[PDB]
């Protein structure tokens, strides 16, 4: 009804046809517009940049401490297997 | 549609076709420079080194968890297996 | 009613067709636009950056 308020505006100007698209009654082409191009442009569409900034929040929505408190685990992860091969190989001899 | 608004704008000038061309409505210059080269820089432009910096900030900027975790078990693997060639080759000679 | 109010002034414009959408939000295709869109936009969207 939006594209019938613009063709009778352009009507009582008068160019109905050839200056005027907005038809879509049940329009394959326009269908085609909203039910392939526009809808796959709507909801799936929002994963680049703008939403890959959110899909980053993998990494995000934590905090330091908990970054930190895996890295001094991980050292001494790293300490207990230096420690465990020193006495395994003491005992070898 | 457009186009024949722009035609329409310019014939009430009175440059038709040759100072104002306008008319692009559809030719096979007209259909790669629209209908194929919108849908060369559409997709693929924006897809380069913008999802590659998305994927690296998702991976573990501000989350030293997964890399401090992996780097520092590399010292302690890599520190145990030396030490146990060392020994081997100290019991060989 | 809002619908009512503009089909009364379409009335007084001389329009006896509701040739303009106002279309009775208890209509199933009504029903679809609000159900559907109207609120698939609203809880779920807020899940960006800023959310």
């Amino acid at each position: 009804n939006l594209y019938n308020i613009l063709k009778e505006v352009t009507e009582n100007a008068g160019y109905k046809d050839p200056d005027r698209f907005w038809t879509n009654p049940n329009s394959p082409e326009a269908l085609q517009a909203k039910a392939i191009r526009e809808q796959k442009e709507a909801q799936p569409k929002p994963e680049d940049i703008k939403a890959q900034a959110d899909a980053q929040r993998a990494q995000s929505d934590a905090l330091a401490k908990q970054a930190e408190a895996q890295m001094k685990q991980v050292e001494a992860q790293i300490r207990l297997a230096e420690i465990e091969l020193k006495k395994q190989e003491a005992v070898l001899q």
